Order: structure tokens, then sequence, then C-alpha cells
């Protein structure tokens, strides 16, 4: 259903939020 | 310093986002 | 520019969270 | 309902988010 979908969206948006949020460690790690 | 502490803040908030896509999900199944 | 980037994806990323809440309203309301 | 009250939940986690990229791009333009 579309509750459903919009969980699907949001997990996958808490997803890239964790790679962004690693690749701003990376940069301030060096 | 001040980008890891910046870091960290955006992983606790993509944790509080993926506790609310869990939610919304148990909601959709329920 | 690499945070500046990185801070643009953010801010994109965000944007996306606000419509899912909008949409998740509008499912509450029907 | 509860609906309505995780839409708030996610609405405020994205206005944090912005609040973390608008910091990052402080942090990248000084």
């Amino acid at each position: 259903g579309k509750l459903e979908a919009l969980a699907q969206k949001l997990e996958a948006l808490a997803k890239k939020l964790e790679a962004l949020a690693w690749k701003l460690e990376a940069l301030a790690q060096g």
C-alpha cells in the first residue's frame, strides 16, 4: 500500500544519510 | 574536530529516521 | 568544493524528507 | 492520529537536517 511505499522511501533516505555522514567523517579525518 | 562532530550529529539523525521507518512499516503491516 | 557538495546533498535529502512528511500527513487526513 | 504524529516527527527531523546542512556549508566557506 501507499504507507509501505513511503516507509521504504524513508529507510532508503536514512541509509543515504548514513553514507553521507560516513563521507563527512572520512573528510574530517583526512 | 568540528566536521567530525557534525558527522556524528548526522548519524544521530539518520538513526532517528530509520526508527521512524520501522514504525511506519509496522503501521503499514498492521 | 567537497564539503559544499556534501552540504548541498544534505539539503536535497532534507527536502525529500519534507516531501515525504507532507505525503504522510496527506495520507493521515484522507 | 498516529500517522500525523509520525509525520510531524519526520518534519522536525528534516528541519534539524537542514540546520546541519547550513552548518556544513558555513564551515566550508570559512
